[PDB]
């Protein structure tokens, strides 16, 4: 009763301790995106030792032993020869939303009222700490802490809440009941061409700033976008409206036979070639038979080895999905394969 690629992603990238480690940084670093994505693949697997195993270091390691009274710390590895320890107290709010409700889920499905304790609690940090009201907008999720929020330019990552987390956020009210509706807004209203961009800013008194830019693309983050809204249940009535906005990546890719690399927002003119994560990352987004069976190929030739920890949570999620590892239902809630 197991899922092999998790099996080797626990072997090759997690510590005995419980921290993702990405090989490809001399830091040897651990994010809370890292620590996140584990924690769901844990419970996807119906891994609860290894849940347990990333979650206590992520409290002890990421947020003073109280992700309920601190967010975790997005990024933690090897300060000096001396010192491993936080390298950015900053949050990361696509990680904080993953522990939440991958926590919320847990003590659903494990029936533990301690996982839904502190995903409570966090859950109501999120709130407190990286959610804001922008004029013009309403609630909308930061991307972290600070930094991203000034007196008149707001700074959002269009991945960063997946629609079917938001869904299921509702049903503890606000602000999660309205952010649900203005991360659907903000998901349509910032990819004019059908291309989601990596980061988005929001001008007071001008609105959306999607002019051509360098900045502005599908690239690394946005390439998440697509995943999430490949995964959404189709029974979820916004999932048809967002699969028709972002339709483009879809008939590009399939023109090209590869994801492209970065997608200029404005104008939709792609460069470079994706790594196979893009790859796998668009299998639940592909709705053509043939397009997805082309990128399911190279999923399957290229398949990422132990120093490509991006290319392998992005196969995890979509070839995890692609084999039917885990669903999600109508409201977002995990339909578990077990």
């Amino acid at each position: 009763c197991t899922w092999p690629a998790w099996e080797h992603f626990k072997r090759a990238y997690i510590s005995d301790g419980g921290r993702v480690i990405d090989p490809s940084d001399a830091r040897k670093i651990t994010t809370s995106e890292g620590q996140s994505y584990a924690l769901f693949f844990a419970l996807a697997a119906d891994d609860r030792p290894m849940f347990d195993n990333v979650l206590e270091w992520t409290k002890d390691n990421l947020a003073q032993g109280d992700p309920g009274e601190h967010l975790p710390a997005w990024l933690w590895g090897k300060k000096d020869e001396n010192n491993w320890t936080v390298l950015d107290s900053n949050s990361a709010s696509d990680a904080d939303i993953w522990i939440a409700w991958s926590l919320l889920e847990a003590g659903r499905l494990w029936k533990e009222a301690r996982y839904t304790t502190l995903g409570n609690a966090l859950l109501n940090r999120i709130a407190k700490e990286e959610v804001v009201t922008v004029p013009g907008l309403g609630p909308m999720l930061l991307p972290g802490k600070v930094g991203f929020a000034e007196e008149t330019v707001w700074r959002l990552n269009p991945s960063y809440l997946p629609p079917q987390i938001a869904r299921y956020l509702t049903r503890f009210g606000e602000p999660w009941t309205t952010l649900q509706e203005t991360n659907h807004r903000l998901l349509l209203e910032t990819a004019p061409k059908g291309f989601s961009p990596d980061w988005v800013r929001y001008e007071k008194s001008k609105g959306w700033q999607l002019a051509p830019d360098k900045t502005l693309i599908s690239g690394y983050d946005a390439i998440r976008v697509y995943l999430w809204v490949g995964m959404m249940n189709d029974h979820d009535a916004q999932k048809a409206s967002l699969l028709e906005r972002l339709k483009p990546m879809a008939a590009l890719t399939a023109k090209k036979g590869v994801v492209p690399e970065k997608v200029d927002v404005a104008t939709a003119q792609p460069r470079g070639d994706g790594p196979v994560g893009f790859a796998a990352a668009l299998l639940p987004f592909l709705q053509d038979r043939d397009a997805q069976a082309v990128q399911r190929q190279k999923v399957a030739d290229h398949f990422p080895g132990d120093d490509a920890y991006f290319s392998y949570v992005l196969t995890l999620f979509g070839q995890g999905w692609d084999e039917h590892r885990f669903r999600f239902t109508p409201r977002g809630e995990l339909q578990p394969d077990w």
